[PDB]
């Protein structure tokens, strides 16, 4: 095949992630198919237990495994279904190599890092390059992106792999992009070249040489600087790309485009691309970058959740929130409410706050409740769940909503103030919501219901049906190991609740849709994986039109 | 002694200057003698062919050694006069090492780097850190500053030379910060901290170990980035300085001394300082800093210049008009006007800049001339000088509004058209200013007069000469060939010129002052390079004051 | 306690090991309490998988774990009892942290090399060295031994470990010698100094400063290279050690403990080393360098082993044979004889070396069989048995030798052809030697028969019993499966072969003992893993003596 690796510059955080998917956005366009690959060096074998803070949003796949988001970032710009093996780390590498000496595959040698590390990484990445990745197409081009800048200790057995990749695969089959970072101190005056010198000089002293170098910025650098890379870099000035900080990253594609990165790219691999019908391909990307812009409508959302500080913890919600408007011809404007500024806990504390967050939730147009894990402001979601169900305004719940929302109902339209969750409280005489862990190897439903399963729509006029398309089934992607307590059905559902959508055994509820609501859908899924740019989800399409008050339009 | 190596982190302009000024008078004001060194790892014996846009501003010392520019900072922090052997540059170190090899003080041993070059930078080193700088005090502490970031090819011999030097004296004599950049991308929204890192740890790779880690960024960076430098850097919490852009450097003394880099020194140094008599001394420095900012009056001065496009061309002016400005309790509002952007040339090519330039130069209470090189934009200050005379607006001239303004008083107040400087036409038949480069060996006139003369005052009651403080001679530094032609003295004399000021031949005039305007001096020297925070320079002071209109008050 | 971390120079094979075991003889000579830790930076779990080729004989601990040789180095200098973690492996730290994190004992964070890596090996390196060593004596110093050399990749997680254990441990609780080599080629005819200043200056760019440096040279080096040492890499010429090619390693202990490195090491690690008293305490290994010099007997033994071509596939062999010779003070002369250049099928393809070797063998005073695996020069093993038992020579047989005697005995003794291993031959309808592996836990005898067990002496007198002291059991190491098969027992006994040792359950045959033969001897366990240069082992003390013909006279 044909690789391109994207190493990383001065800081993590700079672009690798966009600018990796954006290569792929352009070589879909002019016909090839890509597959992707993302390297994190850390010593984890999924995400599976990560908190949201320390990277953001633990993805999830098909089969289900915790991934990236990065692994995310590369479904919704290619529109492929990646797996497991999509996301090498350095934990996975070491126990694979592990086990193999114990069993005995090497027989009688000295396993050391070269050759048997990096012999296992590039074999890792030969194997994974070439499963069909989107239905039977074998993949031509796989984006390998290295995540970490260039460096770090535990970077070390990646780069070196790599080294020798670029020798064994015939280099005319190996491609570089380095991404660095060019600062412009507000003191001096004057973008800076030092940083992307130094770090082009210590990705050279370890073997590879930058076949491209983007250089991301936060205003449009000149052509003097353009030329100082060049010169101090030693690269023809014409593999020097500049990105500054767009308005939308369905902006880059092109501004990389126009910057010939498809010509250098069929002259460098030898793709044999037909520039004179790639044109009226990437057409798509043009008309959504407009509609970016030429959008002045302002629907207002509001998303109650814990992790509310770094602003990548929500970043499928945010994703799926902005294809929707976007798709709906509005713009958007979130809000970011904390959970836990909404009791009575900071009443006593900080009324000012309170009252202020609380102003914030009532001036919204519509409300999000995200999912999470533990009990911290889990009661604050219960307090949007009862204002939104008691003022008739427009609500989502995911996996956890689909929680908050039945405890709420419960305790405030049936008095089982003793109404709880399992986690919440263990010693509850009402437990409303109680887990299903009867695996005790995984066949059963018992763990974390992860990956993509079946649900069945029940009986009945339902808008979230009629959203869907009114279709039997539709798979989503579970990551919950709780559930309504089938117990409290029937007296849940003689109010104003109901339950349309669920599994094949019936024994798992799992869309809830309140009655004379406008809208208050809630679903035990994760809807926000499956949103792409040119698709977006359908309750968050349905949340948007019963917000901005023309879903009934919609239907018709 | 006891030395401060001052290196330099991400990037160059950091702040490793004010850094290194701030160290300085805090240790002046705790009672110290303070000396200071600059080491530039160019090649080149002194910066007396560079240009202001390479680093900015050309200084001048008392015998005549065109310097960098720090040199120049040190002496406005410290009240010192420093020396040529100051500044020490790789071309000044290898042509030391050659001659003394071709004279053969190396009788047969091969000299090389290690260990030759770096004693000979030993050797200057502790040779000059004790030479008296403020009359008889031998020194007590050298900041020594290391220009440039490390990692550069160029100072490699530096470090192994301060490597060796951390031993040869005794490490409880020898500290060294390390200022770095802290980046905070606007895309990601958090500070970052791997150049940092990466940083220090690159100096780790040399030997030295950073005593101080002063942390540059743009906003104060909270608590946890000051852990993770901690943590990843492995420096206490307490010697971890962070520095933000502040309003005025009079504010980077006092925000170091409230982190105790006082106290930290005093205990790293052993300094033997007294804080029960320390408090009282630091307080000129709170006084400065407090009136930069409780002043309003808007005060604007123009600047008709060049090299208007980096400021820091003008370092030196700049920051002789702020200190008037703030010695007379006005704001200052500097205008940069280019002295192109004001002949026909561009009339007929950009008259909308044209017109803008012009208008800024119109409304502006005052107008100041610096000098410069060559021919270019040498009209433009003709023209400004025959608007300010014309319309009864304050001029000041340095070194070359005194050529400038003898130019355009000739040509358009006795009609000699062909007036002009020997540079710009050597054909010309009247050269009102005539060089006078007869040294041949350097004891005339001759070459550039560098370096600081005699400058006695005619009889006659004059402005400047009152301001002064009506001495009988005073010193400055010129760096000027050039001359008024003496056949044209009393030409020009039987008009509205005047000549109050010049050497004891009497052939140097350089100081003249229109009659009947209200403040038309222009003096022959550079009076800006003798400006000190606390005793502004009478020149720029005069300026102030008649362009405020306050000059006669403040006479009497 | 206090550590002393021994790394690496030019290469590996320089001497870590002896001058570690040096340091550990010399401060358990000054009183203290020494343990020891080797760290391999191979990704191999133990050396239970390794060949002999690869770093040479296999070593067995007393719990059953397959290790280095080095561990068998420290225990035959110190007279300690190893456990299996003093021996860290990259593969053991890795699959640690990977299970720990699997777990989740690392609840959500990002699992990396440093800090997470580098906290295990200190956690583990601190644990480990306070374990008790020799029965209740807690350690007081460990003697860290980094394998590899400085620079390989393999070994960055350990030394940046130790970078930080450097301050974690109160800098005057941690040592650091680097040994390193000093060519000599003999083209040139001066000791070069480039290559340790190479690898000095890559271990300070790593951080670490060597306290010592041992330069490890072919032929004493004068004092111009130990000046330009001290010099170029900025050591006092009291810590730079130079140790060539002595005679024994015995005099390695010596030789350091007259540079004073007990002086130095008391000073620097503050050990209260009492020296009026240390005086009288080395004396035991003066002995012992002296009868190394002072022997002239010349007794040749014979090892018919398979790997004889480097040097180290028989360590212990070889440095339990030498034990013996210098106990009874005779000098060893050791013969290597490949065991595959002793069949046929040599014979009719290079009649010269086997001629040869068989010659060799001929005029040789003893034989010794040692263990191996596989069923290459088996027969010629079977070959050598039944020369030595022809021939009335005295022979030993280790683990391998009692399978191949007892196949000789069988097949020419009692006619029986068939007579084979069940390795050899798995479809023999007579398998005098038949596995036993019924573990499928462990518990059973089953897999390979690993550590120290009980072997008691059946009645009957025996000269292998007598030698051992005539004791009822004695404990060895065992490295078996196979076993004789209990039903030739009475087939074999009713001729020259006896049955003196076995377990308690005796169906394990582990001791044989020719009849009328004067030393006929062969062992399932490894008598050489017990063996100490004060201590020898009694089978190869009785072979020395039957072999220079004095064994009844040392009996009685
Ligand atoms: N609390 C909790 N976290 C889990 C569990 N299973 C997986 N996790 C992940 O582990 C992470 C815990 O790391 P933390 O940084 O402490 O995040 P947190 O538990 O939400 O704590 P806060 O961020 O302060 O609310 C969570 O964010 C989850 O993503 C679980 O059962 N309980
Ligand atoms: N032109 C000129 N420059 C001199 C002379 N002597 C010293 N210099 C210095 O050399 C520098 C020339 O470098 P340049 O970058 O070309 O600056 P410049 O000559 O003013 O040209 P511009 O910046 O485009 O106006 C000047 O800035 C002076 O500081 C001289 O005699 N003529
Ligand atoms: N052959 C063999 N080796 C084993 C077995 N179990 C452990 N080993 C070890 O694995 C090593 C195999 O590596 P090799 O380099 O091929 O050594 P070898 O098998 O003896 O092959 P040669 O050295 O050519 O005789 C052996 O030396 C043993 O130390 C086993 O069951 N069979
Ligand atoms: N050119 C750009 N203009 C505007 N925003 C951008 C641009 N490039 C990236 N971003 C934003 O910056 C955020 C971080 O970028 P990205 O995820 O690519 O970093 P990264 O280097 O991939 O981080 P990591 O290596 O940890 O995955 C993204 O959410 C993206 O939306
Ligand atoms: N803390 C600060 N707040 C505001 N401005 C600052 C601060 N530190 C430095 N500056 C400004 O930044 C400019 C450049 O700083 P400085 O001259 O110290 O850079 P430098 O590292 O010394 O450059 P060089 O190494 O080339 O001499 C100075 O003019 C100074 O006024
Ligand atoms: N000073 C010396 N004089 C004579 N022989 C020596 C000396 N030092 C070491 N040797 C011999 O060299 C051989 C290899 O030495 P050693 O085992 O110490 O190497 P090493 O560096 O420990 O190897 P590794 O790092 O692979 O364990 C040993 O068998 C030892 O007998
Ligand atoms: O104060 C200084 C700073 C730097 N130098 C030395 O002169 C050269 C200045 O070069 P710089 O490091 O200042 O800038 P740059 O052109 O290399 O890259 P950017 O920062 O613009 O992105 C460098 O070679 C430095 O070593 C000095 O001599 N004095
Ligand atoms: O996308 C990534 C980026 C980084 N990493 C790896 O996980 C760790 C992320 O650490 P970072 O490099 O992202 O940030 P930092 O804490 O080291 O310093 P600042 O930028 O905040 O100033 C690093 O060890 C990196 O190698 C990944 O695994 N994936
Ligand atoms: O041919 C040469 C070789 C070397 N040199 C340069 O002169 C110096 C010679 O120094 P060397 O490298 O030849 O020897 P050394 O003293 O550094 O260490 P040992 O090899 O003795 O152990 C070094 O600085 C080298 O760069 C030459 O100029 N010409
Ligand atoms: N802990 C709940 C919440 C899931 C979520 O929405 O994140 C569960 O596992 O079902
Ligand atoms: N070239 C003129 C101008 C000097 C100046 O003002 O910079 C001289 O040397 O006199
Ligand atoms: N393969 C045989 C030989 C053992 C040996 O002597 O090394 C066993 O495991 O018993
Ligand atoms: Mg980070
Ligand atoms: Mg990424
Ligand atoms: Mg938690
Ligand atoms: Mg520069
Ligand atoms: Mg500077
Ligand atoms: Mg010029
Ligand atoms: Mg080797
Ligand atoms: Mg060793
Ligand atoms: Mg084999």
């Amino acid at each position: 095949m044909k690789y391109i690796l994207v190493t990383g510059g001065v800081i993590s955080g700079v672009g690798k992630g966009v600018i990796a998917s954006s290569f792929g956005t352009l070589l879909k366009s002019c016909g090839l198919d890509v597959t992707s690959i993302k390297i994190d060096p850390y010593i984890n074998i999924d995400a599976g237990t990560f908190s949201p803070y320390e990277h953001g949003e633990v993805y999830v796949l098909d089969d289900g495994a915790e991934v990236d988001l990065d692994l995310g970032n590369y479904e919704r710009f290619l529109d492929v279904t990646l797996h497991r093996d999509n996301n090498i780390t350095t934990g996975k590498i070491y126990k694979l190599v592990i086990e193999k000496e114990r069993t005995g595959e090497y027989l009688g040698k000295t396993v050391q890092v070269v050759p048997h590390i990096t012999d296992a990484i590039q074999e890792w990445v030969e194997r994974v390059a070439q499963t069909p990745v989107q239905g039977s197409s074998k993949p031509q081009v796989c984006i390998v992106e290295l995540g970490g800048t260039i460096g770090d200790i535990e970077g070390m057995p990646f780069v070196e792999a790599f080294r020798q990749f670029q020798f064994r695969v015939k280099r005319e089959n190996f491609c570089l992009a380095h991404v660095s970072l060019v600062p412009l101190p507000k003191a001096t005056g004057e973008p800076k070249t030092k940083p992307t010198q130094s770090s082009v000089r210590e990705l050279r002293g370890c073997g590879l040489s930058p076949d491209l170098i983007v250089c991301r910025s936060e205003k449009p650098i000149g052509l003097e600087v353009k030329e100082k890379i060049s010169n101090f870099c030693h690269v023809g000035p014409d593999q020097v790309i500049c990105i500054h900080d767009l308005n939308s990253i369905y902006h880059v594609p092109l501004l990389m485009e126009q910057n010939g990165v498809i010509e250098y790219l069929n002259e460098r691999l030898q793709l044999n691309i037909d520039m004179s019908k790639r044109t009226k391909c990437l057409q798509q990307w043009r008309d959504l970058a407009r509609r970016t812009e030429t959008v002045r409508r302002e629907v207002c959302i509001a998303v109650v959740g814990k992790y509310t500080k770094f602003t990548d913890s929500y970043a499928s919600v945010v994703k799926a929130l902005q294809h929707a408007a976007l798709a709906v011809n509005r713009k958007l404007e979130l809000v970011f409410i904390e959970s836990c500024l909404l009791e009575e806990e900071t009443l006593h504390s900080e009324p000012s706050k309170y009252h202020k967050e609380w102003q914030k939730l009532c001036d919204s147009h519509g409300i999000l409740v995200p999912g999470g894990f533990g009990s911290r402001g889990m009661e604050g979601k219960i307090r949007a769940c009862q204002w939104a169900r008691e003022n008739q305004k427009p609500l989502l719940g995911i996996c956890l909503g689909l929680q908050a929302a039945v405890i709420e109902f419960a305790r405030n339209k049936l008095g089982l103030k003793d109404a709880n969750t399992t986690e919440i409280d263990p010693n509850t005489a009402n437990a409303l919501v109680i887990d299903m862990p009867e695996h005790h190897t995984g066949q059963l439903g018992g763990t974390m219901r992860l990956g993509k399963r079946i649900t069945v729509f029940s009986d009945g006029p339902s808008v979230i049906r009629q959203l869907y398309g009114n279709p039997k089934s539709v798979q989503e992607r579970h990551r919950h190991r709780y559930e309504v307590n089938p117990k409290y059905v029937h007296l849940l559902e003689e109010q104003g609740m109901r339950f349309v959508g669920t599994d094949v055994d019936k024994t798992r509820m799992e869309i809830i849709e309140l009655s004379g609501h406008p809208y208050f859908v809630a679903t035990q899924y994760h809807p926000e994986y499956l949103s792409r740019p040119l698709k977006p989800s359908p309750p968050f399409l349905g949340l948007i039109l019963a917000s901005v008050d023309r879903l009934n339009q919609y239907i018709q």
